[PDB]
């Protein structure tokens, strides 16, 4: 179950965000830890395609190979704070899973600037019980936190401590699927 109601960043930049361009999860933490693996690969595009708010999704687990996209048309509750219904497609945005009422996220942008950014999510999935996820993204796959994003950790009442990196898992992306995605 998720608990947290995340608080968006105040002046939060929708266009800056929403420029089309791909971010990579760098450190996750899920408040539920048993929920996700200890070894992970995630990354989104987001951006305004034809009018629409969009995202798409991509999920690599290192060890077992499992690998998924996802492409949704967000709607906004507040600036900073959406509720995503998502359908699974192929990296060619061929529809795999349909969306259906019950499959969606919650995503909130806790703190952004150009290059980095503080998300939360709380995924919703038929009948699985999920809990809160943080994420630390960068635009640069490679990037260590910095101490604005760390910073944003802090305020949010989390230890940066706590969250999981990514960076020891070989993660290699299709930054050309992810984008070409947000029109799908
Ligand atoms: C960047 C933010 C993230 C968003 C918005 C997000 C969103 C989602 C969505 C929509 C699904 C369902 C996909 C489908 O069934 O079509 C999903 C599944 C999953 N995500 Fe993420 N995710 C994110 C980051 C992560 C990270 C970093 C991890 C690892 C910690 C993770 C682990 C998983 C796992 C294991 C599943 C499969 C769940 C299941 O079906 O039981 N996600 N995520």
């Amino acid at each position: 179950a998720c608990t947290k109601n995340a608080i968006a960043q105040t002046g939060f930049n929708k266009d800056k965000y929403f420029n089309g361009d791909v971010w990579y999860v760098t450190d996750y933490l899920d408040l539920e830890p048993d929920d996700v693996p200890k070894r992970y690969c995630a990354a989104l595009a987001a951006g305004t395609a034809s009018g629409k708010l969009k995202e798409a999704l991509y999920h690599y687990d290192p060890k077992t190979q499992d690998t998924f996209y996802d492409v949704s048309e967000l709607q906004v509750e507040s600036l900073g704070k959406y509720t995503a219904n998502f359908k699974k497609v192929d990296k060619n945005g061929n529809v795999k899973v349909a969306v259906t009422a019950g499959n969606y996220y919650t995503f909130t942008v806790m703190y952004a600037d150009d290059s980095s950014a503080l998300i939360h999510t709380c995924l919703h999935k038929g009948n699985k019980d999920l809990g809160d996820l943080y994420a630390v993204l960068n635009r640069n796959k490679d990037a260590a936190a910095g101490d604005k994003v760390k910073s944003a950790v802090s305020a949010a009442t989390l230890e940066f401590s706590k969250f999981i990196s990514t960076k020891e898992n070989n993660c290699a992306y299709d930054n050309d699927s992810l984008k070409s995605l947000l029109t799908k």
